[PDB]
């Protein structure tokens, strides 16, 4: 009654909080790719900035 | 009843998927900010590498969300 009203609405808030998120962390995902892209044709130089940036790509946190 | 059941459960789901992406995306956002430290402190040096990364990188600059 009142409380699949209120739930309802916060499905919606949480679905757009969802795309929100999603989107973003796939924009950024596909920013880390291209670089990493990159550093691996460019691993043949020993280029030691470009040894922490892949340090970086392929650490876990 | 059945049906305000039936959203909480979604609630549920939903509010877990959140916490999950909010770290995955604070998690590859983390990575940019650092590798744009790393070009940033290496500007000075002319190295066409480091202009596109940060050609790149441009686009997810803070600036652009708040």
């Amino acid at each position: 009654d009142d409380e699949a009203a209120e739930l309802m609405q916060q499905v919606n808030v949480l679905k757009l909080t969802v795309e929100d998120l999603e989107k973003e962390r796939d924009f950024y995902f596909g920013k880390l790719r291209n670089i990493e892209l990159i550093c691996q044709e460019n691993e043949g130089e020993n280029d030691p900035v470009l040894q922490r940036i892949m340090d970086i790509l392929y650490a876990t946190d």
